[PDB]
């Protein structure tokens, strides 16, 4: 079909386990110097590629061991320029150089199984235990700064929760995969707000993955059985849709901005990345 008919800009990757192709992929982050990086569970690997879509590099070794991977679910960049990659199965978030070797890995013995992680304002890494239902902050040396989150339905409590991001005033979002909503806590841990439910219609979510945050506020959320991105304002009333609908996704998972100002998200079941316009 015609360029520009939906809000797509382009797409990047096939389904494989080669330079450029995908199986599973699920974290998505995007740096604030111009690169998107994208972590596939199933290949056990990271690829980097410019906001323009070329691909950069590769790294990861597949295992159980300190330095490899075996789940690798979520991913964030530090403004250091290293890349935090949170490992399902090997219950520890691991701490890489920007050149993709191994240096420390953090959570070892008090993680039960992370899924998401984010940076903050601070540098700090939020890391989003989901088999815990809960949130830690660490420092990047190990240290435990806050734990925060519970199993449960209430306010403060979370069904399975999936994916961070941190906004301007350090506030930290949550996606609840099982629960239908997002949850906002303030830099300690206290919970500020909440928003969504169960449907089809505007901002009601099929279980929430992807969330990132932009300069005034607005929320950006993947919609997994939707397959559909919505965005909201910094109080959770629905704004509108990126529209997918001339390339549709199917089964979103990771959702960052880039550097530039779009959305770019790990549409898993079509084995690529897309990056969307947004505006507001």
């Amino acid at each position: 079909g015609p360029m520009g008919e939906d809000d797509l800009i382009f797409r990047v990757g096939t389904k494989g386990r080669n330079k450029g192709e995908f199986t599973n992929l699920q974290g998505v982050a995007a740096s604030t110097n111009g690169k998107i990086l994208i972590a596939d569970s199933n290949n056990q690997c990271v690829q980097i590629f410019s906001n323009d879509g070329q691909f950069k590099s590769r790294f990861g070794i597949r295992g159980r061991s300190p330095g490899q991977l075996q789940r690798p679910t979520g991913v964030a960049v530090h403004p250091s320029g290293d890349i935090i990659i949170a490992d399902y199965d090997n219950k520890w978030v691991s701490i890489f150089s920007s050149d993709g070797k191994f240096k420390t890995k953090i959570g070892s013995g008090k993680l039960m199984g992370p899924k998401g992680v984010s940076v903050d304002r601070n540098g700090h890494i939020i890391v989003v235990d989901n088999k815990a239902c809960c949130v830690f902050i660490f420092q990047p040396n190990g240290k435990i700064v806050t734990r925060f989150g519970s199993r449960g339905n209430g306010d403060r409590q979370f069904a399975g929760p999936h994916f961070a991001a941190v906004n301007s005033n350090n506030e930290i979002i949550i996606t609840d995969f099982h629960n239908h909503s997002v949850k906002v806590f303030n830099q300690e841990g206290e919970f500020m707000l909440k928003f969504g439910s169960n449907g089809e219609g505007n901002g009601q979510f099929n279980a929430p993955t992807g969330v990132a945050v932009d300069s005034n506020g607005n929320i950006i959320v993947a919609d997994w059985g939707n397959s559909r991105i919505q965005v909201f304002d910094g109080s959770g009333s629905f704004l509108s849709y990126i529209n997918t609908s001339a390339d549709p996704l199917y089964g979103p998972q990771g959702l960052a901005l880039t550097s530039d100002g779009h959305v770019v998200v790990a549409d898993s079941g079509n084995h690529c990345f897309k990056v969307y316009r947004y505006l507001q």
